[PDB]
């Protein structure tokens, strides 16, 4: 009845009331581990000790070698399951590194590019799956590469639609990926996936995938996932230049004080390397150093994420139990349950995730804003809402997701109503 | 007339007894000597327990763009510049550089007509030689054209400056080194930095790139003033024109320290906003580091007397092996810096190709060439750069000796012809 539901409204104006009364200060925004996480590798900051010679008795402390610590490279070799000559060893930021690509992509093109992307007058465009990272549809939206959403599966994106697009436009480049659980969808790419995308021919013969595998052992079980050998594919399929991998020890150490990798053919390494050459010397090896005896094995890396774990979990599984409570007789939202990752993805009522973070907003609790996870924070649906759950405590988390679930709530009945 | 054939065998058997000794030495590295990085060791120990700011910044998270300010404020003092016109970033000051070069061609500087990729009349930078080579590769990778300008005592020749600026708008930028200049060691004179800042330009989004990498690098016991570049633009008229860089690879570990970046508060909020599309934030542990490894701004300055005392040697004994063996001909001409990382050595024309040949031939790495100008075009072919940081001093002696050998058996062979 449009009367029921003028009464349910009514009960979810009196606990908005009731919520805004509290005066909060909360946040649910933040991708970053809490203190608690950050404390596991307190040992880094006195490292590397008097030592500070790697393993092949170079300094680090001096100028010199591109590629980064081999010992470092070594470690993460296994657990990407990539060869050590094709894996470089960066600074603090992959998103540095993916940037950094691009802007050559623009600039100078890639190794087998016909022409610098700025070159082509018409324009350069991406493939986004979505929902996904905004800051990689930031890198693409500043240089002014248009964006094309692509709907999300479960074992990954729409391979058959993906097919089409890169087979009918040359001026499709690249694609934004998370190939292991996804930021927010948390969903990891299938064995199949990985083969039919290095596979599918494209009408640019210089696409490239960019192999963003932020979330490569952030595991929220004890299960670690297996990596798909996306560069042997592609070099059995005779596009090896295809893939950039990017991985990070962000959300492995420190956030912001960690190393980034970047993993591709040895065309590709050689091309990043006589770019990246132009605008620094080399990486920070004494930080690399740090990494390598603080992690001392790739073994080392995989107990220290199940310590991550061990934090993390019951936080997805906070989230997961109030949302439970508070949304599922309304059957109006749906949320992910993921393996991994650092993201839960929630969907509201359609036309009301807007108005849910305003909602939330002026009770005292910051929400992702509406869209974020979209090309240009265009939400076609008005309904997607990143939900972070790695930083505030488990007291403070529980009242965040009961108050953003009751602002959900309010705007639902209120769209209904009045519309 | 053959007196000078006579000379030459004593030079070719010289070069002969050089080479039968077999060496394998280099002048080419400008690198800190291991005993220089000894003396910042104790940053392999540091931050400690205390990972946070005096500021209550826990500096192992996410977030913060412009820096800890504790450590922008100790180089805020060395610099002459207000704290909120300094941002840290990470280990490389010349990927500061590079990134607001390819900045200003994608989207321009913060006052730009347009960004430079979309002039059709192309992109200029003047470049005062001998000048630094990393700062012509970037340039020169970016399709920017280089205009060489000859260097005086004072700094630049800013009368031809001022010419070339005034009538071409193409002319956007140019490459600087104002203190203990890479490799003249010239330091600008504040007329040099209040005409440069003051000159109007045919281009409105002119810049200074004001590289102070040996803004404290003495080779003596006093310190340069640093001269108020950005405090001179804005009376001026043109607060956007200097873009400040200093860094601490040369001051702590090279490639391990922090970079540092200058300018009025638009081009620092115009830097940062493209700076966030590329990183979330740079490393506030190794910013940390330094802090707690300084202290404060006197620490730093004690600090580069240190490395003075294990500098200001190499830089003499380079000087007193060239007095002795080339000063009689009257063939060569050296910088004495008294600060920096670099002598700068002129044979006669038409002999530093050779000479660097000849001593590449005996085991002896010389810069190549023309490497302190723009395409590595030395037009007279005379200049060889000197790095004397690194080697030991026997290494040294023997390679600036054998460097001699070299110089004057390519300038008899010259003569001739
Ligand atoms: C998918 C993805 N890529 C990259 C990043 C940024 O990582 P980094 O610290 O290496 O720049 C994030 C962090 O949230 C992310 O979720
Ligand atoms: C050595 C030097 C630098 C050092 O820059 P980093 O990227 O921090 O290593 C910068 N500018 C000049 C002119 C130099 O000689």
């Amino acid at each position: 009845s449009p009367q029921e539901l003028a009464a349910l409204h009514a009960r979810h104006q009196q606990d908005y009331a009731a919520l805004q009364g509290m005066k909060l200060a909360l946040d649910l925004t933040r991708g970053k581990p809490s203190a608690e996480q950050l404390d596991l590798s307190n040992q880094l900051l006195s490292l590397p000790g008097d030592d500070y010679r790697d393993p092949e008795g170079t300094d680090t402390r001096n100028y010199g070698g591109q590629h980064g610590l081999p010992g470092l490279r070594a470690i993460f070799a296994e657990l990407l399951g990539i060869a050590v000559p094709n894996l470089i060893a960066g600074n603090n930021s992959s998103l540095e590194l993916m940037h950094d690509i691009v802007a050559f992509s623009m600039l100078y093109g890639g190794v087998d590019s016909p022409r610098p992307w700025i070159q082509e007058q018409d324009g350069i465009k991406f493939l986004c799956p979505v929902p996904g990272y905004d800051r990689h549809f930031a890198i693409t939206e500043t240089m002014g590469i248009e964006m094309i959403p692509i709907p999300m599966l479960q074992d990954g994106p729409d391979v058959d639609l993906i097919e089409e697009l890169v087979a009918v436009d040359p001026a499709i480049k690249g694609m934004w990926t998370v190939p292991v659980f996804g930021n927010p969808s948390g969903v990891t790419y299938s064995w199949e996936t990985v083969r039919r995308l290095v596979q599918m021919r494209t009408a640019a013969p210089d696409f490239r995938l960019f192999w963003d595998n932020a979330y490569a052992v952030h595991t929220l079980t004890l299960d670690f996932p297996r990596q798909v050998d996306v560069l042997g594919l592609a070099a059995k399929a005779g596009n090896p230049n295809r893939p950039y991998v990017f991985a990070s020890t962000s959300k492995i150490t420190f956030a912001g004080g960690g190393v980034s990798f970047f993993g591709g053919s040895l065309g590709n390494i050689a091309w990043y390397l006589q770019y990246a050459g132009k605008k620094s010397i080399g990486p920070d090896k004494v930080n690399q150093l740090r990494h390598l005896r603080f992690f001392g094995d790739a073994d080392g890396v995989r107990l220290h994420m199940l310590r991550h774990q061990q934090i993390l979990a019951p936080k997805f599984a906070l989230v997961a139990e109030v949302l439970d409570q508070r949304l599922s007789e309304s059957k109006i939202a749906s949320w992910t349950e993921p393996k991994g990752g650092y993201f839960i993805s929630l969907d509201v009522l359609p036309g009301t995730a807007r108005r849910t973070v305003a909602l939330a907003k002026d009770v005292g609790i910051a929400v992702t804003e509406a869209g974020a996870s979209f090309p240009y924070r265009k939400d076609p649906d008005d309904k997607n809402i990143r939900i972070a759950p790695s930083f505030p405590s488990v007291p403070d988390l529980r009242n965040a997701v009961d108050g953003l679930a009751t602002c959900a709530l309010l705007a639902a009945t209120e769209t209904l109503l009045n519309q």
